[PDB]
């Protein structure tokens, strides 16, 4: 039921057979996206250290955010992305909690309810429990407790398919500067690094086609809450997206250093 994104036509994941048939959507919204990718990078310098060779979330035609979570909500696109900027700066010391601190007082004006299950998601640190703070506050979804469980386990597949897909994505560029699962296919069945992606890929594909079917399946049955369909459906374009930005992100670009 889409109201602020749009498909797009990306016939290289056909060919790359990733993504099972996802379709790719992104946030109309890409603007927003980068003016908090931005603002996070000027409060980064201000507080925390200066940035050089640094790219995060930024793609050539869109961002990570507006085609991972292409539904989230306009208003709250800014601060969604200046968090996931700010969760890749700190992923690579007073202005550090000078800056949450800021993105807590935002948050909160924005949705207190959802703000606190987010911030408790992401006190834990289990990068699945980033993501669902961020797009439960995103798009504004509240869980049933009854189906948290449930709904966190199934998610859990298509957190590995976009999970390993970045660390195939990212092997290349990690090497030149290890914890990845291409060096760990290397270690047990000692092969070459085209050979541990081969086994990647067919890892990658198992995981999409669980999501995928079971996603269908809960879809079909509508037992569930319509914020757990959603948060699942979400896990759909988070596949199709992460894929599709990996292609031409510069952050995984050797071209940059």
């Amino acid at each position: 039921d889409f109201k602020y994104s749009r498909e797009l036509k990306l016939e290289s994941l056909d060919a790359l057979n990733l993504t099972e048939g996802i379709p790719l959507r992104v946030n109309e919204n890409i603007d927003l996206e980068f003016r908090g990718i931005e603002r996070a990078h000027s409060d980064w310098e201000r507080y925390v250290g200066k940035l050089n060779g640094f790219h995060g979330g930024r793609g050539p035609q869109f961002g990570f955010v507006s085609a991972c979570i292409p539904e989230c909500l306009p208003e709250r696109m800014e601060t969604v992305s200046y968090a996931n900027e700010f969760a890749f700066l700190h992923d690579d010391a007073s202005g550090k909690q000078q800056m949450q601190a800021k993105l807590l007082l935002e948050m909160l004006s924005i949705d207190r309810e959802r703000t606190m299950v987010t911030i408790k998601a992401w006190a834990d640190f289990c990068g699945e429990k980033f993501w669902f703070g961020l797009v439960t506050f995103a798009m504004a979804l509240s869980i049933p407790e009854q189906e948290l469980e449930l709904v966190q386990r199934l998610a859990q597949n298509a957190y590995l398919a976009a999970g390993l897909t970045n660390d195939l994505y990212s092997y290349e560029k990690e090497q030149l500067v290890v914890f990845n699962a291409i060096a760990v296919i290397m270690q047990e069945h000692s092969v070459s690094i085209s050979e541990a992606e081969d086994i990647c890929r067919g890892r990658i594909r198992e995981y999409a086609a669980k999501y995928v079917r079971d996603v269908a399946d809960l879809r079909a049955k509508n037992e569930l809450s319509r914020d757990s369909l959603a948060y699942l459906e979400t896990g759909l374009y988070g596949i199709s997206g992460s894929t599709a930005w990996n292609l031409d992100c510069p952050r995984y670009q050797v071209s940059t250093f």
